[PDB]
């Protein structure tokens, strides 16, 4: 529940949310106070662009609405912040399709694999059939490490052998998934980073060769970032977001790092929807984003 | 987005907003769909007038496009409930003045108490300092409620014996708030339901007297309703306006009743700005009303 949420967020709430009150406590409402606010964001990686947003909107609505205290700026920027994430709050719905396709992108690493069993088990608790493609083709380990947990968890997962064309597996599972009437495909990419150009190629490929099967998949594009990795898993939002269209974003490892401003980050720069954010071990502790459930977690006080 | 408030407002979505979704689904726009649109509407609680009006545009917007299919009326209706909404789109700023005197006015057992509690946990919260006047004098359980409460939160809260005169006490919390350079007051008064003319005078002296103290007190009037009263907490809101005039109205409880939609009723006979709504039991779920956001959770497909 919301509680776990709370406790969840405690670091980040440090600097953050919360994290304001001693920060404005007394003071008065001038460029001393602005800049340190200004470095507090920036060290919990909100994020140079973001943040002078943030600073020159509440410069502005503090002026405007004449303001006395500085305690009165924890308002305005619940709101600002609160806004940021409004604007990319769209829940993912996977209803509807034969199946729903999911392309996992992202690099190796951050939580992606993770989510694809997470968001699996997920949308089986909730009656939908799923099978997953093990996409990431030159990876050996990680291919058996998703055929194990399709074995443990009765998922089919379909796979070929190491160096296997990337576009091939995943046709093959969109061709089996429609047969079977499966409800969700969930489709694992590679994630070496170093050739941004082939990056942009392998995915494009894919999405060509999906297309044949059915012009609407990818239904969704979901990137993974690791929240922990601070101002890294900006650095991959764009580029994955410049090499194939993303729909949707997967922000893991919320818990426990003090650097939870990047999802504000990553709002902003990006527009794209946040669908999931990790908080915590638990399979359920994948949630669906709510960013006002989000907000009045870090900002909760209790004064 | 939007999903705490789509979840306090889930019985008012099944007859406004998306809940209108499945009830043009398919069909024609003529006498009939109106007709059942008509009577949604005041299922909801938007009341007769209102109704009416929505209704008329909705109909001449209709024709004048030539429009065929109900589904298309859906977003002309969220056009026009939505400039209902707009027009008491307004924030309480309480900012610059000494005290900012806030006086609060409604029936009992409607939210009003709770309301002011939130309010005074908010204006503390923002570096405001805050006092309470327990102006509904004859009820000694709901003063001495409010003192231990104060005492609670160590909010100053003025009060008489049991019995006091309302405006006595109202007066004597203004002189301390005065004294003690208090950002906000917010005084309490009777809410009793025999007799309406009696406690419509009751104000009408509270409001005399303070102007003893400071021409421009009351800097607001607020009036506390209860959603899941319905069409009584339209009632209520005529009434305390034509005693005193209100600036100012804060809606409670809209979680869990399906009666939400009166506030629809309360915009649009009223014209005065709705500076809150409640929906939840938090401090914070006494929310400042911002009309588009409350359009976009009723109205979300999602
Ligand atoms: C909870 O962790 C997992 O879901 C998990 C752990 C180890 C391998 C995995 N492969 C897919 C999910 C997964
Ligand atoms: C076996 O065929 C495939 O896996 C395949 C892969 C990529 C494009 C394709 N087009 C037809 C089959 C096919
Ligand atoms: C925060 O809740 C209240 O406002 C409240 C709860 C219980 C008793 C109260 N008395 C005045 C406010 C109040
Ligand atoms: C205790 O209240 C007063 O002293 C009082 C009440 C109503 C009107 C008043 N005018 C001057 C004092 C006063
Ligand atoms: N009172
Ligand atoms: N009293
Ligand atoms: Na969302």
């Amino acid at each position: 529940g919301f509680a776990r949420l709370k406790r969840s967020l405690l670091k980040t709430k440090e600097n953050l949310g919360s994290g304001f009150i001693s920060l404005f406590r007394g003071k008065k409402i001038d460029d001393d106070l602005f800049e340190e606010l200004e470095e507090q964001l920036l060290i919990a990686d909100v994020g140079v662009e973001t943040t002078r947003k943030i600073i020159t909107n509440l410069t502005e609505g503090a002026s405007r609405k004449q303001l006395r205290d500085a305690e009165a700026l924890y308002g305005l920027l619940k709101e600002e912040m609160g806004e940021i994430l409004a604007k990319v709050d769209e829940p993912l719905n996977v209803e509807g399709k034969a199946p729903f396709v999911i392309l996992m992108v992202g690099v190796n690493g951050v939580g992606k694999t993770t989510t694809i069993g997470k968001l699996a088990r997920q949308f089986e608790q909730q009656g939908k059939s799923v099978m997953l493609a093990a996409g990431d083709t030159f990876r050996a380990a990680a291919v058996e490490q998703l055929q194990v947990w399709g074995q443990r968890n009765n998922i089919p997962v379909i796979a070929q052998h190491t160096g296997a064309d990337s576009a091939s597996v995943i046709f093959d599972a969109i061709q089996a998934a429609k047969a079977r009437n499966i409800d969700v495909l969930i489709a694992d990419t590679a994630g070496r980073l170093q050739n941004k150009s082939h990056l942009m190629e392998e995915l494009k490929k894919i999405v060509r060769v999906m297309k044949k099967l059915d012009v609407e998949a990818p239904h969704e594009v979901m990137l993974t970032i690791d929240a922990s990795t601070g101002q890294n898993a900006v650095s991959q939002a764009k580029l994955f977001h410049e090499a194939v269209g993303l729909t949707g974003i997967t922000l893991t490892k919320l818990d426990g790092t003090a650097k939870g401003g990047v999802i504000f980050s990553v709002a902003d720069q990006f527009g794209i929807p946040i669908r999931y954010i990790g908080v915590g071990e638990r399979i359920e502790d994948l949630r669906p984003f709510k960013a006002d459930d989000f907000i009045e977690a870090l900002f909760a006080r209790e004064d």
